[PDB]
């Protein structure tokens, strides 16, 4: 993959997900939590400026807010997913924000990128990848 810019600003809603199932059973995370998660469409809202990223990825269940400095290493403790502790760093590569998140679980991370004007997403956990586009709902340039 590629980004055509670095610029994430916005709000991005999903419009396809895929082996988000095989991604949550990675992470241990329990079945009935899976089943009603798994086709409910989430919404991502990026506030970045610079490198001091705030997001926060919504849907009629559960959200999830993590907010980052790429380059510095965090705690992010992942309440309301697995409830586990990963040193996280996000760092871009050309224009792809990647992220690994150390800890127990091998190969966990992300990576985020911008092409045209879509988002995409590609959350990793063990032998299993899930493969996420969000289309544009509000971006400001
Ligand atoms: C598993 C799971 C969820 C996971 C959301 C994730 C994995 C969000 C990742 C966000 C990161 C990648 C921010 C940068 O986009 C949500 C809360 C939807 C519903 C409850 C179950």
């Amino acid at each position: 993959m590629r980004g055509s810019t670095r610029d994430q600003n916005g709000t991005w809603e999903m419009e396809s997900n895929e082996n988000f199932e095989g991604y949550m059973k990675a992470l241990d995370i329990d079945f009935a939590t899976r089943k009603i998660a798994v086709r409910l469409t989430q919404t991502k809202v990026i506030d970045q400026d610079g490198d001091n990223f705030k997001t926060k990825t919504t849907s009629t269940f559960r959200n999830y807010d993590v907010d980052f400095t790429v380059g510095v290493e965090f705690d992010e403790y992942t309440k309301s997913l697995d409830n586990r502790h990963v040193k996280a760093l996000v760092t871009w590569e050309g224009d792809v924000l990647v992220c690994v998140q150390k800890g127990e679980k091998e190969n966990r991370g992300w990576k985020q990128w911008i092409e045209g004007d879509k988002l995409y997403l590609e959350l990793t956990c063990g032998d299993q990848v899930c493969r996420q586009v969000f289309k544009k709902k509000l971006v400001p340039r």
